RNA sequence: ACGAAUCUCUUUGCCUUUUGGCUUAGAUCAAGUGUAGUAUCUGUUCUUU
């Protein structure tokens, strides 16, 4: 929780040194994704998904479809 | 032919849906995309009129 605060001040100053211990799932680390390991993995894409339909003014109306 | 009434048009008269403020003209004139919608395009074919 403190880190996340002290990150988050980072951020509000736009000092954030871009330093992380464990690298990312790049297409090389790809295959050490999983390794007899307990995992999970999401995706919020189409959390929120919209019915664009017109209105009485005529402009664009956004209505929010389940996801 | 004169008088009158009815109708149509033309000339004029009437403006009869006929401009309802002020400021520094009140101020400033852009660099966008994909996705969707909407309208508008244009073609496109065929049908029968």
């Amino acid at each position: 929780a403190l880190y996340v605060l002290r990150e988050r001040i980072r951020k509000g100053l736009q000092i954030y040194q871009s330093s992380v211990q464990e690298p990312f799932l790049n297409s090389s680390n790809y295959a050490e994704l999983f390794n007899n390991d307990i995992k999970l993995f999401v995706d919020d894409t189409n959390v929120y998904r919209v019915t664009v339909h017109k209105t009485f003014e005529g402009n664009v109306a956004t209505k929010a479809i389940n996801g």
